[PDB]
């Protein structure tokens, strides 16, 4: 119903504005790019996260669980490692939240 509609329109946007937080690491050396990717990300992001306490609170505990999810397996991994091991956790987090069975990215 009009719920799931909402919720489906926040997890899109939530989509699009963390491929453009990636898209700004495309020219940064590797030692700088999770720090760049987080400063883009978390503008975006809390702007996303009020629509959704705005317009489907109960979307705001699985979009914390899928930020938490990157977030911390990117805290645990070693400099080098920390900007891939947000993106994975964070777009599997998503599918997994929006009920997408293929969680895992299956290549083109
Ligand atoms: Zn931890
Ligand atoms: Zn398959
Ligand atoms: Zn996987």
């Amino acid at each position: 119903g009009k719920a799931t509609t909402e919720e489906q329109k926040l997890i899109e946007d939530v989509n699009a504005s963390f491929r453009a937080a990636m898209a700004t690491t495309a020219n940064v050396p590797p030692a700088d790019k999770y720090k760049t990717f987080e400063a883009a990300f978390t503008v975006s992001y809390k702007r996303n996260l009020a629509d959704a306490v705005s317009k489907a609170p109960q979307l705001v505990p699985k979009l914390d669980e899928v930020y938490n999810a990157a977030y911390n397996a990117a805290d645990h991994a070693a400099p080098e490692d920390k900007y891939e091991a947000f993106v994975l956790h964070f777009s599997e987090a998503l599918r997994i939240i929006a009920g997408t069975p293929e969680v895992h990215a299956v290549k083109p």
